[PDB]
RNA sequence: CGCCACUUCAUGGAAAUAAAUCACUCACGAAUGUCUU
């Protein structure tokens, strides 16, 4: 973990996605980037780079409650969405 | 823990449709109804 962070950033390590492995490396096109660490070798440390974090084609972002308005002039339709709406998100991730 | 990318870049439908297609006014008015030898 690079120790020069901002307060909204945060790390999964090990994760199944791995499109973006490019983003940890050496490259300067990196968003953190590795080198070496002085005094004892391995043991790498990281470096944060924002230039790159804004250059990124995805991010893994988290929102607080956050509202969907379902608007139907067809009444009907609005009542039996209310009744699969739980049960949609419930079965699927986006 | 190390190393490492490929793939995909628009199809289907609608392509003009109805309303009004000339309306009103003037449709001849005035002079001459014989004149001069």
């Amino acid at each position: 973990l690079p120790t020069e962070r901002p307060s909204n950033f945060f790390t999964i390590q090990n994760s199944p996605y791995f499109a973006q492995e490019k983003c940890v490396g050496i490259n300067t096109n990196s968003t953190i980037i590795l080198k070496k660490s002085n005094s004892d070798p391995r043991k790498k440390e990281a470096e944060f780079k924002e230039k790159n974090w804004s250059q990124i084609d995805k991010k893994g972002l988290e929102w607080q409650d956050f509202t969907i308005k379902i608007f139907s002039l067809k009444g009907d339709l609005i009542n039996k969405i209310q009744t699969y709406l739980p049960a949609f998100f419930i079965c699927h991730n986006f």
